[PDB]
């Protein structure tokens, strides 16, 4: 291991400070809350003064000196999910490694589902000069959305072992951006196999933030393109005599019905034209 290490700011001290006081809210964004949170304040006007700070899940005091600022709030602990292009705004984005040590052929150009991220990002925050404590009240959203599916395949028998990959999804978020971005690296899930049915879980960042920025002005006419990209799952069938056997299904039309006691996955009906089935492996 290597490890990255930083300051303060030498002139945070020594130039007044107006402190804020984040608190955070999780109620309805999850029960399972996060180590802590990290804040980044990029200055608009200054030269790349940065403010950076983690904090409690909480929130907590951070001595923000006055101007107009960009901000991000993301969860830092996580397992799949990188953070690169800490260094601006423009750039902050959210990634996950490619599938290392796996023994299946071509894992290697697919990348890990996305563990749970929270972000809040605000393009323009003005810390006015203050003698008070400016209080902000602040909630993150849950930019990864859950997907489940099931579907029949007949000849199960002849499987090993399944490896579920789907392509088009958002497999990174800029999180300053506040939208996903798909690498047209596959995302790669396992898949659990009945007899006649393989059901399997994954996870992708949302398209586009989904919170409401009631203060955000845009001169620019609104931006639309979903439609610009098809959703590919592909299932790798390893057979016993470790040949494989793909299935490669357009979830296009049908990709909202996957996202989701808890519920059986939605099942992926196909018609009984593209019924799937492993053939018997061969035979010297």
């Amino acid at each position: 291991g290597m490890l990255t290490g930083c300051s303060r700011r030498d002139i945070l001290d020594d130039y007044p400070v107006s402190g804020v006081d984040i608190k955070l809210d999780w109620d309805g964004v999850t029960d399972q809350l996060p180590e802590g949170v990290r804040v980044i304040f990029y200055p608009k006007n200054g030269d790349g003064r940065k403010v950076d700070k983690y904090l409690s899940v909480r929130g907590g005091e951070m001595k923000v000196p006055p101007g107009r600022y960009s901000v991000v709030v993301y969860n830092y602990n996580t397992e799949s999910i990188r953070i690169r292009g800490e260094e601006s705004y423009e750039t902050i984005e959210a990634y996950t490694g490619n599938c290392n040590g796996l023994g299946i052929e071509g894992t290697e150009k697919m990348v890990w589902s996305p563990d749970s991220l929270y972000v809040l990002n605000i393009d323009e925050l003005k810390i006015e000069k203050s003698e008070e404590v400016l209080r902000l009240d602040w909630k993150l959203e849950s930019v990864v959305k859950k997907y489940s599916f099931a579907v029949e395949a007949k000849g199960l028998e002849y499987v090993a072992t399944v490896v579920g990959s789907i392509d088009g999804l958002s497999d990174c978020y800029c999180i300053g951006k506040g939208r996903g971005v798909c690498s047209s690296q596959p995302i790669y899930f396992e898949v659990k196999k009945g007899d006649n049915k393989v059901t399997a879980f994954f996870t992708a960042f949302k398209q586009v933030k989904e919170m409401t920025m009631p203060t955000r002005m845009s001169t620019s006419e609104r931006e639309t393109s979903s439609e610009k990209g098809a959703i590919i799952l592909i299932l790798k069938f390893i057979k016993t005599d470790n040949t494989v056997q793909e299935a490669t299904i357009d979830v296009t039309e049908i990709i909202g019905t996957l996202e989701n006691k808890p519920t059986p996955p939605p099942e992926i009906e196909l018609p009984p034209d593209d019924k799937i089935e492993v053939d018997k492996p061969e035979t010297p």
